[PDB]
């Protein structure tokens, strides 16, 4: 009646990042971290009908914002009932501004994937039937249907995105490279062949919290009714390291302090360029396929490298950033890439950094 726990057949690496990335004091951190009360909101207890009433407090919030209405007071009142908050038992606070109802918007668009990397854990039946189990961590890779390969310092692709972290990283305390695996999440195959014609492709970084990895695994980036930015709802991407590595967290493991952060293949098209906010945004312009937001500087051009992935030329950025004249005035420091379709991005490369 004891069942047999199989051998794991995993490399250590790739054992650590499954631990990593479903670790329950990983999500509890991360809770922690965006004020949430994680003892009135225990991560076996999390709903997507919890999480679904948490946005229509915000969508009424959003509407008194812009009557006779309620005031913000009992509106946030309503929220922090449906989404428990901690700020050490003091009353928290009213959600008053354009930009704390867009952080609210992100905690719960980061709880969503909490919620979801829970609900994928659930045993199933012919689980609770079979006789031999796979060990916990091939069980967790498997649940991602997402194949996930360690590469070596001589893979073809090793050096050309090490000197991408290293040339476009700060250049103070660059993140330092551990693990690049190459990501292969099918059924991204099908959808991202749709745009096999848009030339104009090119690897970009896509920084995140740990509590959003594993979700992102199971199902590519995506853009939700609540996405939103500087840029408007879209999918966010950087040509330097060092804006996308603003996002990454990290947790501090042992001595060390563990991120990552994904780069993409972006099927950028017909670029429309801004150099101003527009956090309005929904799609490109007429005739456009992204929104690239154009920094001071850019990864110097003249040495922008390709790959060949899936028999397409994709082009990666070696060069250090440069200052831009023409953007000299521009409300972004550092470019925002964006898209609007789920089906312009594949998921190429995944790094661990410390
Ligand atoms: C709030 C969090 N957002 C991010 O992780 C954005 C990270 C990011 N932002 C950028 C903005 C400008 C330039 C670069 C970046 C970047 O590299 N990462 C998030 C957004 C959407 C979702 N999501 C999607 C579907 N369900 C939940 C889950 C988490």
């Amino acid at each position: 009646s004891m069942k047999r726990v199989q051998p794991c057949s995993l490399d250590p690496a790739t054992q650590k990042l499954i631990t990593n990335i479903f670790s329950k004091e990983m999500f509890k951190n991360t809770m922690a971290l965006m004020d949430l009360d994680v003892k009135k909101m225990p991560l076996g207890k999390l709903s997507k009908q919890q999480i679904a009433r948490g946005f229509e407090a915000l969508e009424a919030l959003e509407e008194a914002l812009k009557d006779g209405g309620q005031s913000l007071e009992e509106l946030s009142s309503h929220f922090y009932t449906v989404i428990p908050h901690n700020f050490g038992h003091s009353q928290p606070p009213p959600i008053n501004s354009p930009e704390l109802l867009q952080a609210k918007k992100d905690m719960l668009l980061v709880l969503a994937d909490i919620e979801l990397a829970q609900a994928l854990q659930a045993v199933s039946e012919q689980e609770k039937t079979v006789e031999e189990v796979p060990h916990p961590l091939d069980r967790d890779y498997q649940l991602l249907k997402c194949q996930l390969q360690l590469l070596d310092s001589g893979a073809p692709e090793y050096k050309v995105i090490q000197t991408y972290l290293e040339q476009t990283g700060s250049n103070h305390r660059c993140p330092t490279l551990q693990h690049i695996w190459k990501v292969n999440q099918e059924g991204e195959e099908d959808r991202f062949q749709a745009h096999s014609k848009l030339g104009n492709r090119k690897l970009l970084w896509h920084g995140t919290n740990m509590a959003v990895v594993a979700a992102i695994l199971t199902s590519g980036l995506r853009i939700m009714p609540h996405s939103g930015g500087r840029v408007g709802k879209g999918i966010y991407f950087a040509s330097e390291n060092s804006k996308s590595a603003g996002y990454v967290i990290g947790m501090k493991c042992g001595a060390h302090h563990v991120g990552y952060m994904f780069l993409g293949e972006v099927a950028l098209g017909r670029e429309h360029h801004i150099n101003t906010d527009n956090p309005s945004l929904k799609s490109p312009p007429p005739g456009f396929d992204s929104v690239i937001a154009r920094g001071h500087t850019e990864p110097d051009p003249t040495q922008d490298t390709e790959l060949e992935l899936d028999g397409q030329q994709v082009v990666v950025p070696q060069g250090q950033p440069v200052p831009c004249p023409e953007f000299s005035s521009s409300t972004f420091s550092q470019s925002e890439y964006l898209i609007y379709q789920e089906s312009q991005c594949r998921l190429r490369y995944l790094l661990e950094v410390h």
